[PDB]
């Protein structure tokens, strides 16, 4: 088996302040993580983990990399991201019984694990202070028929169904807070789970269909960074065409690497900017894979 874990550089304003745990159970000093429960996404166990851990409530941002060690099971895989606290504070529990919090240098010297080390140093490399544009390819919608338009009402299916209200927990990890679905049946359906959530409309946006995208990419490159300029955190919900296109230029233009790359049904790209500016872009697999 392969267990799933998430975990976190928690951080807080004064440069920044890291939090770093103590567990008794190996007597050490390390970032919080932990497992993820059933039905959970990476995002979800980490935001939780974090709260378990230390007490703080926090807003997932960039993606920091991968952990991966063996364990009796098998593998332990393990995502961390970096995580803005959000209020709260520290009391003892049964995992850890101290918390710390240290300027990054202090940090890299009170963690005793390398791996964390590693993460700490992809941390401090780039802002942290981020705004999140979560861009979703719209979840399972059954077959494309021969009738021309693309299938404008052409409905998620069963498992897509599924996929998108597995998301809202998901995208509210990554304090999303407006909508924005391509002019589709699909997108819109796939993120009304979140806006039932959120109690929010969904802007419509017919200039990021796969149609409009062909006709005018330079239209839907302008749109994108309207959307990803206005205040919040929003989610933009559009088509396989389009994703790729835009996120790879934008990457290009930004000198920007993803670690990890796909396009599946119900996956997100997590977008992150600082001034205006992409410093991350983080692939993340659709809820039921
Ligand atoms: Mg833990
Ligand atoms: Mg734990
Ligand atoms: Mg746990």
């Amino acid at each position: 088996h392969t267990v799933r874990a998430a975990g976190a550089v928690l951080w807080r304003d004064a440069t920044v302040e890291v939090a770093v745990i103590h567990r008794p159970r190996y007597d050490d000093w390390s970032l919080p993580k932990g497992k993820l429960d059933q039905g959970e996404t990476e995002p979800v166990a980490a935001a939780r983990e974090i709260h378990e851990e230390t007490g703080h409530t926090a807003v997932l941002g960039r993606r920091l990399g991968r952990v991966t060690y063996p364990i009796p099971q098998g593998t332990k895989r393990v995502w961390y991201w970096a995580a803005k606290s959000t209020g709260g504070d520290f009391s003892p529990n049964d995992e850890v019984d101290k918390l710390v919090w240290l300027p990054v240098d202090a940090a890299m010297d009170q963690l005793q694990y390398p791996d964390d080390r590693k993460v700490l140093r992809r941390f401090v490399k780039r802002p942290v202070d981020t705004k999140t544009v979560l861009v979703v390819r719209h979840g399972t919608a059954g077959r494309r028929s021969r009738y021309k338009g693309d299938d404008r009402k052409r409905p998620l299916d069963k498992r897509g169904r599924a996929q998108a209200e597995a998301l809202v927990a998901q995208l509210m990890a990554f304090g999303a807070t407006t909508l924005y679905a391509a002019d589709r049946v699909r997108c819109h359906q796939t993120i009304e789970p979140l806006a039932q959530e959120l109690d929010q409309l969904i802007h419509n946006e017919p200039l990021l269909t796969e149609e409009a995208y062909a006709a005018d990419h330079k239209a839907a490159r302008k749109r994108l960074l309207e959307i990803a300029g206005r205040p919040g955190n929003p989610v933009i919900c559009t088509q396989g065409k389009v994703i790729p296109g835009l996120i790879e230029w934008w990457c290009e233009r930004a000198k920007v690497r993803p670690e990890t790359t796909g396009n599946r049904k119900g996956s997100t790209w997590v977008l992150s900017l600082s001034d205006g500016e992409l410093v991350g872009a983080d692939y993340l697999s659709p809820p039921d894979e």
